[PDB]
């Protein structure tokens, strides 16, 4: 009956959602940067056994017969498309169906990520920024890497501040450029985007990570956008004043984070490219997929110089 | 009454078109690479006084009321749009109108360039490859730079051979990528495109120009495509396996040719970008113009190292 799903896992008494192992399930798309945040945290914090995940198909399809709604769909079998698995948990065929199964009063969009609860058969949370916070603290009793803290108290002020202008300028900014229907609004977003990127470039020139000498939540939010920049945003969203490849610091910075154990696991460039170029006949009518620079992010970087 | 306009200026007896000064007129668009070939030759060979030129508006508009045909149009006045001038010669309002005025039996496309004859009130030629040949030899009696030969006999074999695979792979190849409606054909064009570009890169690593140590016709045909690559082809036509900026030889090679006296005169990046992104609601519905890297091609190059 809920109109929104913004609840939290909690190690507190009288909590609807305690951090039990095998209880929760993460629904994602490799293509979506926001969902990719959560996949990164599962590997970084070592929550693989605690929380399994399933990825939908990259290209949108029709979710129902009665209306022409387009969105995320699950494959019918494991062999239908690489990187995608059917929803064996609830037998759903689309993300939309999972929401409807949780509540007929849901008023939001049918988006990923989705943190599902197997016990109450409901959606705990569908906000990536919140999912990664509870992935960072609430599962430390069973996390393979409990010590690792991406949101330590002494950084929260700087992380929240960084997240601020990085969200508006970069994470969400690339979409402002792509969804712009007028020249003025486009240039506003593009200008502000490369102001933010230059700002990052200067920071990462003095230190290894965006908020100091250690990895933080801010780095994961930034990385998921950068890893998609030259292949998608630079063409699909017309963000071409400068490519990531041309930012020496951010470029090696992306390689560095990509090469962190378990991170490359969460980058599926096929799903990334297939989704953006294949699910928007508005912006890309014939659904052609650019060749792309095909950069090897496993290749050497210079970020150890710090 | 002619169905085609493929005639030649000639210093021969009994020739319909002798190379008289002030007799012929060149109609172009700064945006079109093929037309830009001819502008380059006018400045290189020093034919400014001999042959005047007029540029149409970059963005296509309706040419008639009775049908919805879109194409080149002249401004009504000199102040309507920079880089464009009205057709004061024949008072035409579109390129289409110039063709119809030449012959009601014309069966080709209403394209630029157009080499017009003021005497017979007709179109001499509308093929860029041919226009530049007669710009190179037939006006040497009045050319400010008569000595300069871009198609000297001892290079014709190599120039024609270079022009061969450069036309299919690069000059026309970028369009094969952009007009591709299917993935397979796109990848064919994109693959073949970057095979040709790599081939150029290797050549220009051993020598200054594409056909040896001196500028030739082959260089002008290549340059007009390269100067448009990162701003247009790399995004609009999805040619993004590699940007020109990333080819050190071809990149400086483009700067070198750009800086040849009178060449920069023929590069109007505004017209270039406005046309491609503004005249195809098919490929680019909202007609948004990417910010673009805004490269200064007047900046220093390393091509004198030869
Ligand atoms: N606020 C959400 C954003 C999630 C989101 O925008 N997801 C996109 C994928 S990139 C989506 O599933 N969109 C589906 C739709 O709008 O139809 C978060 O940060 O987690
Ligand atoms: N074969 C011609 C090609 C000219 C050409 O394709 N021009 C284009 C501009 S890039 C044009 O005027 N197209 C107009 C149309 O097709 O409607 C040449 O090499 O000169």
């Amino acid at each position: 009956t809920a109109s929104t799903f913004r609840n939290f896992i909690s190690k507190e008494p009288n909590s609807q959602f305690p951090p039990e192992s095998g209880r929760y399930h993460l629904y994602v798309s490799y293509a979506c940067p926001w969902a990719s945040r959560c996949l990164a945290y599962l590997k970084i914090k070592g929550l693989e056994k605690a929380i399994a995940f399933t990825s939908v198909k990259p290209i949108w399809e029709r979710t129902k017969e009665s209306d022409e709604h387009m969105g995320w769909v699950f494959p019918a079998s494991e062999t239908e498309e690489a990187g995608a698995e059917p929803d064996t948990l609830n037998g759903a065929r689309s993300i939309r169906e999972l929401y409807e199964l949780a509540s007929t009063n849901y008023a939001g969009k049918y988006t990923v990520p989705v943190l599902w609860d197997k016990k109450l058969k409901t959606i705990v949370n569908n906000e990536s920024s919140e999912i990664i916070r509870m992935f960072n603290t609430e599962f430390n009793d069973i996390a393979e890497n409990a010590a690792l803290d991406l949101y330590p108290s002494h950084l929260q002020a700087q992380i929240d501040e960084t997240n601020g202008w990085v969200y508006d300028g970069i994470n969400n900014g690339v979409y402002k450029c792509g969804f712009a229907r007028k020249q003025g609004p486009y240039e506003e977003a593009a200008i502000q985007l490369y102001e933010a990127l230059d700002k990052c470039e200067e920071i990462l020139g003095r230190q290894r990570y965006i908020c100091g000498n250690t990895l933080s939540e801010a780095d994961i939010k930034l990385f998921v956008t950068l890893i998609r920049f030259d292949e998608v945003y630079a063409v699909h969203f017309k963000c071409n004043k400068k490519l990531l490849r041309d930012y020496p610091n951010m470029f090696n910075y992306t390689k560095d984070i990509f090469q962190i154990p378990g991170m490359s696991s969460t980058v599926n460039m096929q799903h990334i490219k297939r989704h953006y170029y294949g699910s928007h006949p508005t912006v890309n009518p014939f659904g052609i997929i650019p060749l792309g620079p095909d950069i090897d992010y496993s290749s050497p970087h210079d970020r150890n110089r710090f």
